[PDB]
């Protein structure tokens, strides 16, 4: 929503950052089975340009479309559950998986050459 959403990739990235150390990905020049490392060990509060090509304006219209209609520690998220009010939200916030990116799959298999899939449902 504001300058707050740069601080969301950073818990995408504060739970995808820990469990690498947890799992012996550790540092040094990227992910591979010889190295087993941690290409990115850095924050995204102070970030290059790399992520944003999967952050921000992607996330920004996940948290922008709601508004039309180095070992980091991610906090737990579950303290308090969705009740219905907010259970069904889920429900349509799911929905949006399969509708921007459901919408851009079937732009994904017709922008190819053919091609056909089970999944546009």
């Amino acid at each position: 929503l504001d300058s707050f959403i740069n601080k969301f990739a950073e818990y995408t990235h504060e739970k995808w950052a820990f469990d690498k150390i947890q799992n012996n990905w550790s540092y040094g020049e990227n992910v591979d089975e010889e190295l087993k490392t941690h290409p990115m060990l850095r924050p995204y509060k102070t970030f290059s340009e790399k992520d944003k090509e999967i952050y921000r304006w992607p996330i920004k219209e996940s948290l922008k479309a709601m508004i039309a209609w180095y070992n980091p520690q991610p906090p737990d998220l579950s303290g308090v559950t969705l009740s219905r009010e907010l259970q069904a939200m889920a429900e349509q916030l799911a929905e949006n998986y399969h509708n921007t990116w459901g919408r851009k799959k079937k732009q994904e298999l017709e922008a190819k050459g053919g091609g056909t899939h089970p999944l546009l449902v």
